[PDB]
């Protein structure tokens, strides 16, 4: 695998979104991983619909939370996911209103990264593209991030509570990092992104619940 990778440079990453009050981070994370595979497969980048996932993944809990693997399994079983423009985000769970005419991507399954293994996460990001990951994002230090490679000794790898998207990895001032796209809008963090410590004892649980879709 290369020493550094940044899929934003390859045009695999759509603009940062803002989930608002709804606990739909898992849907934004899943959509971002699908967007990356869609760009890799077809050469064209398009925003996909987290609302379609919120409303239609019955194995998840909508705005109450969910898993990315369940979202990928739904897209595969459903034979598609709608674009964002065809099924816009409204910030609350509704009945499933998927419309196949708005289909903009398909999924052929998924893979999970071995639990806790940041080297395997790195190899997946290098081989595949952006990977969905879960972290402890509860600390106010995480929430107030602005610059640098984030590390807080108090982060708890056993307390996963948010889902984000690893769009690359690298190093800055000698500190290995993951490049993370959040879904708290561009006013959060560094234009909506955070660099998180890599190989620092699986800081914030970054490699505990990682997965990516097949296309
Ligand atoms: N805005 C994001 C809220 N964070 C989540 O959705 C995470 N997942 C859950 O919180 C969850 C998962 C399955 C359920 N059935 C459920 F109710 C809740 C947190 C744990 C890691 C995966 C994502």
């Amino acid at each position: 695998a290369p020493d550094s990778v940044d899929y934003r440079k390859k045009g695999y990453v759509t603009p940062v979104k803002n989930q608002g009050q709804c606990g739909s981070c898992w849907a934004f994370s899943s959509v971002g991983a699908l967007e990356g595979q869609l760009k890799k497969k077809t050469g064209k980048l398009l925003n996909l619909s987290p609302q379609n996932l919120v409303d239609c993944v019955s194995e998840n809990d909508g705005c109450g939370g969910g898993y990315m693997t369940n979202a990928f399994q739904y897209v595969q079983k459903n034979r598609g996911i709608d674009s964002e423009d065809a099924y816009p985000y409204v910030g609350q769970e509704e009945s499933c209103m998927y419309n196949p005419t708005g289909k903009a991507a398909k999924c052929r399954g998924y893979r999970e990264i071995p639990e806790g293994n940041e080297k395997a996460l790195k190899r997946a990001v290098a081989r595949v593209g952006p990977v969905s990951v879960a972290i402890d994002a509860s600390l106010t230090s995480f929430q107030f991030y602005s610059k640098g490679v984030y590390y807080d000794e108090s982060c708890n790898s056993d307390n996963l509570n948010h889902a984000v998207l690893a769009v690359g990895y690298g190093i800055q001032k000698g500190n290995k990092h993951w490049i993370i796209k959040n879904s708290w809008g561009e006013n959060w963090g560094n234009k909506g992104y955070i660099l998180m410590a890599r190989n620092k004892n699986n800081a914030c649980g970054i490699a505990n619940l990682a997965s990516f879709p097949k296309m």
